[PDB]
């Protein structure tokens, strides 16, 4: 009955190696859920993707052409998850939104991962559900959800379940996004989700292991919503 | 050197194309491109914001009125390729090694916007990270950085110079829509802030001797680590 | 229960600016219209077009650059359209003619602005028409029809009802037509409708508020037809 | 000098490729090259035309026969592509932009068609157009234009020089339909007129000898205002 | 029920020059054939194609360059017959296996010629039967059947009725393919077949005569098999 | 001298890419780029078969398996491109015209995959044969071409000098399979044999001077008609 756009994190697919029992298990899910919503996928670049950002850097790459490999490595992750969806996805990786529209209307599973440098793969997918207009947006991270500070670092982090847009932007909205700097929503997914007031879901591993249930409002994560 | 220009399309195109600035601003381009690598980028202006506003009342999507705002930067950019004639890359540019082709042809590159989500001074920050340029004149409708907004504000002071981490307390909240002004958008803002990217902005006149400019001498604002 | 193509010219749907009323109520005919036909619409580029190509020519630019910039902005006014058409119409502005085709196989309008230089969206129209086999182009401009002469310069214009392609080119076809130069019907538009013997209608603003009756037959333009 | 060639597929092709003219001909462009910038657009001929009445007998839009001519214009542009070596642009232009890059690269760009409604003549002018030729060379099966059709007419008489409005006069009525054959093509002949192209029109003999042609030394017409 | 290849001779459809009947005898059978079957196609260049690679060759151009005009012969072949399938066709000659899949997916038959140099036709057929997981390709060519040598050269050759694809590849497997040579099945094709298994029929023109009846397993040609 | 350089990915990433490796040969790539204009192909190695073995465990046909492959060899290519600086074309190349371009301009083109079906090591094949190379050097896990697998075969004899003829015989015959291994790969065995293209194979030692390598002082192999 709704459009939903799936932001998962490269890291959650591929912690370091792939999960192929995650990746087998989460193409399942998405395909039932695919069976009465329209769904559209953005995956991220994880641990590979900085490794290989951090050769460039050793050659002292631009911040801008280590986007682009940042870039190649979440298309390359993106190949892994249509690969698991089989016959319902979209053969190729999407590059743009207008593809991922067609996708769409061929009733078949858009996967994409970046687009353009200077921000990250929620960036996309934040544009992507405005841009089909989404009913909901969900962001598979690997943390359970978003605290007051980072729950990896600090011991007093709040686990916050529901809030606002400018709420989250407070949290996040001010940081400098290098190439390979990673965080619960980049700052200008962020600043997309407040503009046209967009309804986000985030998550952590163990609840993405139940979609179909998450999208019922039954998860243990955070609301991001207007 | 290596430098990348930011030209608001506002500066360019304030109602309707301002013929004689485009003018000028050509041949300044064209003199400095004598013994500098050039590459530019350019705004949409009222012209963007007067097409987004009508999308606007049929409810679109703000990803749809950036792509819209883009090829309104687009068609400036074609103006200023016009005027630049022999001394331009013939087409709009849309990728960033394409310009880079462009420089190694002796040619300036003319880009418009790119991708949704941000305007054309994030455009051109990314542009001068990836060339490695030297430098980042942005040209906009003030004279400088205030320390509030100089057209409205009574108290708003230039300041002269300053760095990164303080140009991103002047703007960087502000959640960039459809249109949206700013004397420097946020995430050019960090792009700039992330790379350390020497940038100088200014205003009309300035604009005027732009081979003086690149030297330090003006009255606008100058960016640096 | 057929095929049409709609030339709207730029002119018509921005006058000097955009009328936002007219555009509301053209997109809204049209997705009527497309309930029971196919439809694929072009845009022309209009007054703004000739005001960016007269800058051009202060500094001098080729013909075929000048026509470049022209078909720049009837892309931009193509995407007033598209976001008037709202869900109904393909996302992105077409460029060629299979895209056109692919859009109305998936049952979205497919709006187009210009092509190559040489000519007019006028052509362009009609080449969609041929291509899609269309079986009627509604050709939308700021005059009520073809007369005699210009009905804005001579005074003792006949505004014809019907006629034949060969009768439509002896009115234009020896035209040489130059970037920013306007016509009911640019020259090579009318070689491409008498070429494959295109149905077409002229109509005007007023008549243009109408289409539904005006592809029934039921209006006050004229009626090039082999 | 700019000079845009512009070779008809019949002369090229005229049954099967005429490898001695292609072979001669491309000896001409190499040599020209040397002092001059050279672009070149290749025609269907023979060839365009069978495939053309193939698709013709299933019923295919003209727009379909026209695409389908494109495609051998192609195929045959890349013959002339083979013909002169390291002196070309190793792929068909396609754009006209890129036929600029060639010539930034001191290299020959070979195009073949472009897009439907007119034939290569047209794309040839709108290159010269384009590129600010000095020159557009239009090398075709007869030896100029005449007053009439020469391989029918008796009394065609060839008219030495003209304007392009009496180029106009001669053709530009015609209806252009797929795979039709001209002198040069109506539309070619409004780009020719409203730019003000200096044209020459020559034969295959001539075109044995391109550095006497580009001087004024040919038995063909030359079109300018 | 399933889903069809079919690499069909440029020498078959155009033996010298078009064979009209055949052209419009072959299309009309695809088209039935796609009534209650997937079908996709790829055409070859034949006699035309080694016309034009012989001139480069005459002017010395690399193995590359000629494996390139080849490829546009091959196209301009493949518009052939997309215009004798009339509307049942993808408007636009397909080069990549994606978009291939998306004329499938909107019921329309592909039909492509050659994508890269170093290989044929028959290894596009191949491959392509292979990335949308066909169940039978079908080679026609301008020999009723693979032999144990060249029919047309030697005079013991058996026309092997069934085999595996390691058998195929014996009999050819070994061939270094020059741009412009021929065989029944070039080298790659071959090796992609026996690769992942794919039920492949060769064919001559007689036998194409009749596909509906070929495809159900009645024809007097080889079967290559798992 | 033209020369196309075919870098084995396993070379460049063993299991992590191999930063002092990627940064040797990219000082001998360069200091040969002074007086050769240079090309380079890259593989994909280890993590092209890891994300192939992925593909596999859900069926995926070996047609999207090449596909994932030709993705992850880009992606080296990129990290060879951060390596030569400002020395290469700053994107990965996937046209052979493409490359023939950045030679052109005097930068490096480095290539990844192109299409399904082979490998990179009939993409350099290609690219040589194309750019009509006078030399293709081949850098892989082996110092040469040997009669048998050096790394299983104890009776494994290296072969100093061969034809086409020879190396086709000790392979050609292997169907070549996503991520399949082998010292060439059959169809650049028989693209090398089509137009005899010199090729030399050496390792990891040899490549670290390459200026010694072109000249045929090397441990490997070289293979010409
Ligand atoms: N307030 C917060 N709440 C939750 N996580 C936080 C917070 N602040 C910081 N973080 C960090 O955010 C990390 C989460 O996201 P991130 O590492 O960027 O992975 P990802 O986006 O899922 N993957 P990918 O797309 O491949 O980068 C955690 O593991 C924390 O270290
Ligand atoms: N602190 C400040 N200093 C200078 N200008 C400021 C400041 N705060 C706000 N502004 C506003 O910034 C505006 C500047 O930029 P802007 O309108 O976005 O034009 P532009 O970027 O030159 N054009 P374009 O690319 O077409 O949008 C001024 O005219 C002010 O209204
Ligand atoms: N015989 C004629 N009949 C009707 N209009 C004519 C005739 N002869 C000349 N005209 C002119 O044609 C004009 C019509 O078309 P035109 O200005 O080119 O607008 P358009 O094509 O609708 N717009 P656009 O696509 O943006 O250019 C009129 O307003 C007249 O000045
Ligand atoms: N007045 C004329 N002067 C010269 N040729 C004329 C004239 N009128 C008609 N023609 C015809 O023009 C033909 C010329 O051009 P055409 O057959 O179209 O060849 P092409 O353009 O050289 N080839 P291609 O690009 O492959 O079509 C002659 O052979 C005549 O039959
Ligand atoms: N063992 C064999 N069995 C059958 N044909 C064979 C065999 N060995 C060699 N051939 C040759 O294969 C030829 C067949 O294919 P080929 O000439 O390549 O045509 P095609 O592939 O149908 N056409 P195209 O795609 O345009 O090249 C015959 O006519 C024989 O000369
Ligand atoms: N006769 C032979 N001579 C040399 N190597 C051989 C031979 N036969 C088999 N091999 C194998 O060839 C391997 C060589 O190449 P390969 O593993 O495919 O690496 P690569 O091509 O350098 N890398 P990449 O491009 O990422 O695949 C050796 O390590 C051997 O296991
Ligand atoms: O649209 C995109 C997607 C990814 N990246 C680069 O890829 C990295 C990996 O992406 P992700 O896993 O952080 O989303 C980012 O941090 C970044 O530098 C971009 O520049 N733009
Ligand atoms: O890379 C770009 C350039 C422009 N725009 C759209 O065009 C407008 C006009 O650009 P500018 O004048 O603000 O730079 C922006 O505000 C915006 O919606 C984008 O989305 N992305
Ligand atoms: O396919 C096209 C469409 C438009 N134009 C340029 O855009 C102008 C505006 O188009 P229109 O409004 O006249 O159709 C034309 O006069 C012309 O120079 C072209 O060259 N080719
Ligand atoms: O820019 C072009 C070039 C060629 N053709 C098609 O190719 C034919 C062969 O071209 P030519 O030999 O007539 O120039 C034309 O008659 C025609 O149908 C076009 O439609 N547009
Ligand atoms: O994917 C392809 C298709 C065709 N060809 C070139 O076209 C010729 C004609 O193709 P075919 O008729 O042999 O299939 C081939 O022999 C060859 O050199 C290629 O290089 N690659
Ligand atoms: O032109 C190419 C390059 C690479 N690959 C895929 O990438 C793998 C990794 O390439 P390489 O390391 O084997 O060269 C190949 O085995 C294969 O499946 C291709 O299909 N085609
Ligand atoms: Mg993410
Ligand atoms: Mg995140
Ligand atoms: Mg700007
Ligand atoms: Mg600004
Ligand atoms: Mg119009
Ligand atoms: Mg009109
Ligand atoms: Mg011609
Ligand atoms: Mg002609
Ligand atoms: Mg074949
Ligand atoms: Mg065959
Ligand atoms: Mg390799
Ligand atoms: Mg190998």
């Amino acid at each position: 009955a709704m459009r939903i756009v799936f932001d998962i994190g490269g890291s959650v697919l591929v912690p370091e190696n792939p999960d192929i029992d995650f990746i087998k298990e989460i193409a399942y899910q998405l395909t039932k859920v695919s069976e009465d919503h329209e769904v559209a996928v953005v995956v991220g670049g994880g641990k590979l993707a900085r490794k290989y950002i951090e050769v460039a850097e050793k050659f002292n790459s631009s911040e801008t052409f280590k986007d682009f490999i940042g870039i190649q490595i979440t298309r390359a992750n993106a190949m892994l998850l249509i690969a698991a969806l089989r016959e319902k996805a979209y053969p190729v990786v999407v590059e743009d939104f207008w593809e991922a529209w067609k996708a769409v209307q061929l009733k078949k599973i858009p996967v994409m991962g970046g687009t353009h440098p200077g921000h990250t793969t929620d960036a996309v997918a934040a544009l992507l559900a405005e841009f089909l207009k989404a009913d909901l947006l969900v962001v598979i991270t690997n943390v359970d959800g978003v605290y007051t500070a980072d729950p990896k670092k600090d011991p007093t982090a709040k686990k916050i379940k529901k809030m606002k847009p400018e709420e989250l932007l407070e949290i996040v909205g001010k940081g400098i996004e290098k190439a390979g700097s990673s965080s619960v929503i980049d700052p200008l997914a962020a600043k997309i989700i407040a503009r046209s007031g967009i309804k986000t879901i985030v998550i952590g591993k163990e609840d993405a292991k139940d979609l179909f249930r998450v999208i019922k409002g039954d998860h243990n994560g955070t609301t991001i919503e207007p």
